[PDB]
């Protein structure tokens, strides 16, 4: 239908899936296009991961100034920051503020095996109310892309609701939303994304994923207008399916843009 067509005809071009899901906080507004299929996670993750962390400081004082030590054993490609401080060290908060602006590996992977692993970030997206959520590996395996693997995997829908519960709603207290929010919002890769399809004069935090295969890719974000309510929104995309020339970044664009244009 009329609201589908944009979506559509952008998905043909591209040549893979798109799914998008946004929804206006001020109206309950939605735009929905493949919303509830499966998509990979990639580096998206490191984000649910980061709100894991800071439930997890609800309860544990100190938890986030709380160093962990780890070894080059610990470093995997792509941990541009962990891999600064072997001799000294990075807390919890630092290795979040990692995983979430630069998108560390080695980060994210500290901080899984702090949370109890893959199941333990599951069973926290469980206790949020997200039953889609699954996340099964570590890195770097988690970014396989395998076509129909529900392995690492989420909905743009089930993102989109968790990502607000977490960062609008009640899902975390107030100081650790806020300190989500800013994590978020500092983020310095989602440049070509999200953050492309909106006004200078908004405000924006999302984090990006990108998936083994290219043209499987990602965003999320809560994006604030200027004197009205916020937006959460999720697009996600698979690969065509049966050499950077898929533009998933610039696909990702414009569905954030025919997203927020049509809410
Ligand atoms: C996440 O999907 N990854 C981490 C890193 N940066 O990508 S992101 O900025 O789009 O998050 C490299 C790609 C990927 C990976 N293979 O780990």
């Amino acid at each position: 239908n009329l609201v589908a067509e944009p979506f559509a005809k952008l998905e043909q071009d591209f040549g893979g899936s798109i799914g998008v899901y946004a929804m206006d906080t001020g109206s309950g507004a939605t735009v929905s296009y493949r919303a509830e299929e499966r998509f990979p996670l990639c580096s998206s993750f490191k984000g649910f991961l980061a709100a894991a962390v800071l439930a997890r400081s609800q309860q544990q004082a100190g938890l986030l100034d709380t160093p962990i030590r780890y070894g080059k054993n610990a470093l995997v490609p792509w941990s541009p920051i962990s891999e600064k401080y072997l001799t000294t060290g990075m807390t919890v908060a630092e290795l979040s503020a990692a995983a979430v602006q630069y998108s560390d590996n080695a980060a994210a992977n500290l901080l899984l095996k702090e949370l109890g692993g893959p199941a333990g970030l599951t069973a926290f997206m469980r206790s949020i109310g997200d039953t889609t959520f699954r996340l099964d590996r570590w890195e770097l395996e988690l970014n396989s892309a395998i076509p129909g693997d529900a392995r690492d995997t989420s909905s743009p829908r089930a993102v989109t609701e968790s990502l607000q519960k977490l960062t609008l709603g009640s899902a975390l207290a107030a100081p650790q939303r806020q300190q989500f929010v800013d994590w978020l919002k500092g983020n310095t890769t989602g440049n070509h994304r999200i953050r492309a399809a909106v006004p200078a004069d908004w405000a924006v935090g999302d984090k990006t994923g990108t998936c083994g295969v290219y043209g499987t890719a990602n965003d999320y974000a809560v994006v604030w207008p200027t004197g009205r309510a916020p937006i959460v929104l999720a697009v996600y995309t698979r690969a065509p399916n049966k050499k950077d020339d898929k533009h998933s970044e610039a696909v990702i664009a414009a569905a954030a843009r025919l997203a927020l244009e049509g809410l």
